[PDB]
């Protein structure tokens, strides 16, 4: 429109309807200058990397992005609680998006301080990546999306990709993108950018926690009419013997289903005053293998983080690790971090620091004793059920399944809804402005631009359906509840300093329904 | 429209139909004041020029120019690769040229320090040369083009143009040219500025090899029904000999069509520890003389660069040359240039360092044997067929047939397209802004003005016609494609400081069809 | 249709109406099996030949194909000469070609005995190669045309091709063409094939002969208005001179027109009892270079055989020269076989055994004597005219142009009409019959095939248009006819032998018109 004429509202709410809630967040943001206006190589022989696992070659662009792949970005800590304890299940249906109030602002230092001021005439490219055409990175959980607290202004993140590489160098089938190959529009002071996405058809997630286990699934009055092999010695003649399979006896009972897929994990236990044997982070861990490099399995196939009554226990690299407040970058301990658990899945899916199973490996007889196996892997067998990884208010929403051949059960192993076409990516960039160019002709690309950045709002409005519980249970659920008991500061509040913390994960699975 | 409102998008994609493929290309460019709002005249004597071939009379505007006359202007290097591997030849049908988010930007110098601040109210004049009014300088390969890469922000080139000349001096019949002097669109920050231009009908451009050479036309299997003098001699007795032309002699065959002209180039070797008997670069080379001064013939006829392996050999002004990214402007050594070859024309085209042929130059008879003298320059002759310069992608599109009563084939003999009525010349100017006038009235042209630059971006959308290929060839053709093997850097990309560069020259000719 | 009905009949006859005359042949053929129903790659390493200019590389096929690009295959000698002494010019219109009466033979030898018999239920294949997909060598003077002679019976030629070589090898860019790649029509004895084709619009054919010199087209009995340079010296003081260019010194006037282009040819007599200095065939004769191969310029471009009074002498490739019948295939005296010659274009073109003219090659003064050159070769000029090569009763009809970028003049040098789409290939074959295969599967291609040949009868129907002769001369005009003179034989003739025979070519310029 113009200079002195808003191009749109603050609008951030959330209203619950009867099978729907539509979640509405606005926040300011910040958009530097990214590579100086340039397209850099980049590889782990930049970035001075040794190791053969950690080996990639990429490019680093001067565009930004949004991101808005967090639960906290949408959902309120009171909006995720009513979500958590009144709704078996919610999914994702359709998406709103708009950029507004540009305001792009030039910088000039004279000597040792910077003047800033308005340049009216400065543009903004935005574009969506809705034909999918440049690689996702959406998918991963990477830093700068939108802040839970809608007072915090954020940083847009750069945006930057990788390609096939050998080492540090890259190879004929390696890929360059060049962003400014795509249509986008440009958007001065009085313009603002809008769109709508459509999310495909995913299930619903499941936000509760099984009340019965898959091996306590019979009648625990009557007898099956099947028989088991109880005998096999008499007292080294062979005597058979079988008995009815009962309640007394529930572990050999005949069984339709058996628990899901497992991947094993080293164990960990948090608790003070421990000692270890040596350095196993990176040597006990699970991995897995690609074209000669090593992949940690983090967070690998959702099992059961531990044992009944084994808190202080978790995977090595099974579970999602957040950390708090003010948390460093490097060598943090544990208090300061946020250790998600997977407990309540544990009716349907194995423990991850549990062998599967055992498998009998040889032909018993009068001279050989009976011999079985631990099953440390065990893939998918016809029968499986299990339950998928929870989400987490500050955890992953969605992820782009990869574009292959084949695949099995695409949910995101960090939690979330897989999706072959997921929000397109966001891309935002400042429109390079040169200084004044010499008064003859250089045929040199230009180096010189006017120091510029710029802010504006961002609005993100997406409708959540809701599949309400129909439970008969007779006695209370467990519930997401604060705690009464008095403390210095209120929880998913800000402190005296005006710093916005999320004390806790949250989950989704608190209601409980059958198997 | 306004100050803050954006008055175009960032438009820059291929779309590819069946038959055409339209190329769009954005970029961004920088144009500052030119000579100081002055027209001067310029000379070799103004240069220090004291050759006579090298003399020159003309004039230098305060305008600039948009030029688009290089094919990597509107192809990436993968939508040149399906170009030339997928279609026997393409030619320009229509364009579309638009200017918009028009910046002009003040420059003022306190002490060592510039300050660079908007000025809404200047505007920037922009025309097109719709008659051909002006000297057509899109004709020669010159400099300042739209950077190959759509992320390069360039410096628009100055307008100068050249009239008659004896030595530093002019002449009469010399013209003057006033830029001001035609109507111009005059833009302020808010306007923007486009127009359409419609090709004039020219042939496809032969992006393919003939898989047949002229002199093997023939059946192999099957005798001609003409003879040709076999013997002269019995053994000084006259005893002429006839024999039957077929497959076990083709030489000797006839034919209905010859070869193309020539015009001999000295031959030069790029294989290093060689000798040369002297400087020859100037003395050796081919040339044709114009009003008493001498003028390279470069590129010249369109003729193979070498024989069948002798690819080491180019001939000395018949290939063009281009710079690799990085070279300097003068005396560079071999590997900073890339010398483009013809070989795929040696099917039609006589090649270039070799004589066309030979002629008889006197009667035999039985005192005086027969003499024959080499041809070194051919014209055309009935009968004659041949095959143009191949274009590239760093090479020139289209060139201005000149205005003249009598033309032959007037292809560009750099390659490309010959039109009488080319895309015009697009001029740009900044309107000057001057500065403080005295109190008091002074008849004096005005000298002192505002440092003044604009900024903005320029689009041109170009719909090119494609010939598809119909060949009935069984075993798989040429292509052009990227090497597999690990390298530092993907070729047709940025560096690790981002720097784009192109490091081969890329023809059009790799499909093949019958002679 | 079935096997006790014709499926055509015998149509041969000329029919003249005003302005077009249609000719139609029928011919009886015969077609074996080539290569044994295999395509083999052939070059000259597998027939033994050794000098670089006759290397080639090039497959061999199973097909045969129809050639009628001979004017006797249309024309009887009444029907030529009625052409040519009552017209000043023709050209071809369209076309129509008849297969039918379609007879498949099986050859069984049981020891040293062949028995023939009927195999009703084989097939033979033909197509057209209307979209020119396969070389083109039906613009080569080779044999295997349809007979002069109507009660001839002539064998189907074998189908050959060439591609690019070096030496005898190949290289990526050749081309592989398998002619079952393409849709055919396969037929029994009682099935028949046709088609029709337009041919494209050509110029007419120069059936006359100048009546007029291109040197004498002035009014003899009028001064120009025009000076010419008469007197330099007085008698070294220099006295220009000038006079009028009248009558009296014809060859200094002012004239609008010269001579076509030139490409001199060694000069050879036919008078018996003569000496040459050395075997000058190949090393005097005039050539032209391709990729490193000299091919031979035979025949040319279109001049004059020999000036005024001179015909003894002929160009030593620069005529097409038959074979009477009888003559072997190597090494034949000059009284076995018949040259033609072009002494007709006289009046426009210039002598093949001559210099095109004189040039000045220095700056004449007080201390050097003016210098010329000798021209042995001209190109195209402005004002040039020409005429083109005639047409012969034995020699070839068309051939097709060239696919190339740019050509001039694309008159075949052979002689006849040059067209981008000819008359299209027709190709045909018998289709294999494999012999008892093996009881057991075995993998490998049959290679034990019943011997067959083929036998029917083929026409063709061409329609010519016709210009004719308006003149106002006077004076008879000369004509072609026969010798009253009693002789052993009826020229155009069959012997007592039936032999049938053509004792001399025939041309078609014989009327006269002003130039």
């Amino acid at each position: 429109d113009g200079v002195g004429s808003s191009s749109g509202n603050w609008h951030c709410d959330s209203q619950w309807l009867g099978d729907r809630v539509i979640t509405t967040s606005t926040r300011t943001w910040a958009l530097p200058t990214y590579n100086n206006h340039l397209y850099k190589q980049i590889s782990n022989s930049t970035s001075g990397g040794s190791s053969n696992d950690n080996a990639y070659f990429g490019y680093s662009t001067p565009w930004g992005y949004f991101d808005f792949n967090r639960f906290h970005c949408h959902f309120s800590p009171r909006d995720w609680q009513r979500l958590i304890n009144n709704n078996w299940g919610f999914r994702p249906k359709r998406l709103n998006f708009k950029l507004f109030n540009i305001q792009v602002k030039e910088v000039t230092d004279n000597n040792g301080v910077k003047t800033i001021a308005n340049n009216l005439t400065s543009t903004v490219q935005v574009f969506t990546d809705s034909d999918y055409q440049l690689p996702y990175v959406l998918g991963s959980a990477h830093e700068g999306c939108l802040p839970p607290f809608p007072a915090d202004v954020f940083m847009i993140p750069q945006y930057g990709y990788l390609t096939l590489n050998d080492g540090s160098q890259a190879v004929g089938r390696s890929s360059f993108y060049c962003l400014e190959y795509f249509p986008s529009q440009m958007l001065r002071t009085g313009n603002n950018f809008q769109f709508s996405y459509e999310f495909e058809n995913v299930p619903f997630h499941s936000s509760y926690a099984h009340s019965q286990s898959l091996d306590r699934l019979m009648n625990p009055l009557i007898d099956q009419y099947l028989y088991y092999l109880s005998k096999t010695i008499n007292g080294n003649q062979q005597t058979l013997k079988f008995s009815v399979a009962g309640p007394s006896n529930m572990a050999v009972q005949g069984r339709n289903y058996i628990p899901g897929p497992s991947y094993r994990q080293q164990r960990v236990s948090t608790t003070v005053t421990q000692a270890a044997a040596s350095e196993f982070a990176w040597p006990g861990a699970s991995s897995w293998a690609l074209n000669g490099r090593n992949s940690l399995m983090n967070p690998g196939p959702a099992m059961a983080s531990h044992k009944e009554g084994e808190d202080r226990f978790f995977p090595l690299s099974g579970s999602l690790i957040f950390g708090k407040q003010g948390t460093g970058r490097d060598n943090v301990d544990a208090d300061k971090v946020m250790i998600t658990n997977e407990e309540e899945i544990k009716t349907t899916n194995p423990v991850a620091t549990e062998s599967y199973g055992q498998v009998a490996t040889n032909h018993q007889s009068a001279q050989a004793q009976a011999q079985t196996g631990w099953v440390q892997n065990q893939g998918i067998l016809p029968g499986m059920v299990w339950q998928d990884r929870d989400v987490y208010l500050q955890g992953p929403i969605w992820a782009k399944i990869p574009h292959t051949d084949g695949n099995f059960h695409p949910s995101p192993l960090m939690g979330g809804f897989g999706m072959k076409h997921p929000p397109p990516q966001i891309l935002i960039k400042n429109t390079p402005v040169p200084a004044d160019p010499p008064t003859a002709f250089n045929k040199d690309k230009l180096n010189s631009f006017i120091t510029q950045y710029s802010t504006g709002q961002v609005s993100v409005e997406i409708e959540w359906e809701l599949q309400k519980e129909n439970s008969k249970r007779w006695n209370p659920e467990i519930q997401y509840t604060s705690n009464y008991y008095k403390s210095n500061n209120v929880e998913f509040a800000v402190n005296t300093e005006g710093v916005y913390s999320e004390p806790r994960p949250i989950g989704t699975r608190y209601l409980t329904r059958n198997l």
